[PDB]
């Protein structure tokens, strides 16, 4: 049921924090996981580069919404923030990552030019999960207590009987991971418009 075990064996309360207003010197980045039948997710991550601490500050998750509807639901916080997004092509062909990113850009999101990668061009999920777990354990990854869809997924994220990530209920998790991977594109809060 939880396979060979949960991926993040960390008490939720250790990574949960009270919401606060973003300081001018924090960096801000958004991320998107695409989805129609599956939920899509749009998240916002704050990065204190001085303390090197990450805050998952905003989360929106919803099935069967268009890009126009997503923008209407999150534009209050998503406006002008660069957006990381997945998909180097293949999902039984047709318009995957790049065509969907266009629909989202047209809807008003500041979509980043390229799909989410680490600095070296890689996109390993395993690598992202390891780095995120380290941050959690070191007290350097926090989630606002108002971002409940993160915790819902966090609780269920597990590996199958052979040790592979079971890729379900992981839209907010994926988005969070994309924002983290692309953190070099995060913009300083005071330079946004402030
Ligand atoms: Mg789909
Ligand atoms: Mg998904």
């Amino acid at each position: 049921t939880m396979g060979s075990g949960r991926i993040f064996q960390i008490p939720e309360e250790t990574i949960k924090c009270q919401p606060f207003e973003c300081p001018d010197h924090f960096y801000v980045i958004d991320a998107q996981d695409f989805g129609w039948n599956h939920p899509q997710a749009h998240i916002q991550l704050w990065w204190d580069k001085d303390a090197d601490v990450f805050y998952l500050a905003r989360v929106w998750k919803k099935s069967e919404n268009t890009a126009v509807q997503a923008w209407g639901a999150v534009k209050s916080w998503a406006n002008k923030i660069p957006v990381a997004w997945p998909h180097d092509g293949h999902q039984h062909e047709k318009g995957g990552g790049e065509q969907l990113k266009t629909q989202y850009a047209d809807a008003g999101f500041s979509m980043l030019p390229d799909h989410a990668t680490f600095p070296d061009g890689g996109n390993s999920v395993e690598s992202g999960i390891s780095e995120l777990r380290d941050l959690m354990l070191e007290g350097r990854f926090k989630v606002f207590n108002t971002c409940e869809p993160f915790f819902e997924e966090f609780r269920l994220y597990h590996r199958d009987e052979n040790g592979k990530i079971v890729k379900t209920n992981d839209d907010v998790l994926d988005a969070t991971r994309y924002g983290y991977m692309m953190r070099r594109f995060a913009r300083m809060m005071r330079d946004i418009r402030k």
